């Protein structure tokens, strides 16, 4: 908000599969 | 969003194989 009053909204979705043998 | 209302969307796909012996 100043003295126009800029607004933002964010989403991140981060799956990360893994395997090791 | 200001007081135009810029929007962005991003995707990254990062596989990383590995092996060691």
């Amino acid at each position: 908000s100043t003295g126009n009053n800029t607004i933002d909204n964010g989403k991140t979705v981060n799956k990360s599969s893994n395997e090791s043998n």
